[PDB]
DNA sequence: CGGCTCGAGTGTTCGATCGCGACTGAGGACGAACGCGCCCCCACCCCCTTTTATAGGCGCCCTTC
C-alpha cells in the first residue's frame, strides 16, 4: 500500500504498510478511506510492529482504529 | 512549584517542473532480383590436292599511234 504501488488491492491481505502516516486531513481523503474500508473487512490478523520504541502514543491509537 | 507559548530537527506522501523517449511520416543511400550480351565449349560436316579430255570467258603483256 506505500510507496505508490498498489499491487492488487482486492485479493490479499498480506500487505506491507507504514503504521498509519497515511492519513492526511482534507488533502488524502478518498485516498485514506478506500484503505481503511478495505482492510477492515479482508484483513484482520496479526499487527507485526517494529521498532515501536520512538513511536508515541498519539499515533498508535490511529493504528488499532483505521 | 505547575501550565503554556516559539524554535529547531524528522518524516511522507503528493503538488508542481521540465529532461528524455515512444510514435509516425518524409528524405537520402545501399543491396538484391533480374537484367544485358562478349566470350567459350561441343557438335555437324564443309575446305583443299591431283590427272585426264573440251572449250567459253577474260587477265597479262608486246607492239603501234
Amino acid at each position: 500500500f506505500t510507496s505508490d504501488a498498489k499491487d492488487k488491492p482486492i485479493g490479499c491481505s498480506v500487505a506491507i504498510s507504514t503504521y498509519s502516516m497515511l492519513g492526511h486531513t482534507t488533502k488524502r481523503s478518498w485516498e485514506a478511506e478506500r484503505v481503511m474500508e478495505w482492510l477492515k473487512t479482508q484483513e484482520w490478523g496479526l499487527m507485526i510492529l517494529d521498532e515501536v520504541h520512538t513511536i508515541p502514543a498519539k499515533m498508535f491509537r490511529r493504528v488499532l482504529t483505521i
